[PDB]
DNA sequence: AATAATCTGATTAC
DNA sequence: TGTAATCAGATTAT
């Protein structure tokens, strides 16, 4: 059994987008920050970039 | 580029994620949550400890083999 | 130099 | 769906 998916806001994937116009790869105090910004864990967001940046590649 | 500083398990955290790890090698989300509040990491941590656990006995194994 | 953290590439699951 | 969650495998780097 897996978390269940988180669904992000419209208002939290523009914050999430904008900052991956700045990198790609954040570090963890940019991730952290994030996070915080929108009462998200700084896993999710983790993941969210790794799965951003796949689909780029892609 | 700054990752995440490097944590450190102490030896009752330790015994906990093994114990763990010898019932189960892929904890759900359940029993990972449950860890986390026994041994006072977070979940993403224990995720991560169980990931690098996985590899630590593939590579015996084909080491040995 | 052992292993926590990060990345990609595939894949699952919803 | 499209995409969030997971995994193995490889690697970075404390």
């Amino acid at each position: 059994q897996r978390r269940s998916r988180t669904t992000f806001s419209a208002s939290q994937l523009d914050e999430l987008e904008r900052a991956f116009e700045r990198t790609q790869y954040p570090d963890i105090y940019t991730r952290e920050e994030l996070a915080q910004r929108t009462n998200l864990t700084e896993a999710r967001i983790q993941v969210w970039f790794q799965n951003r940046r796949a689909r780029l590649r892609k």
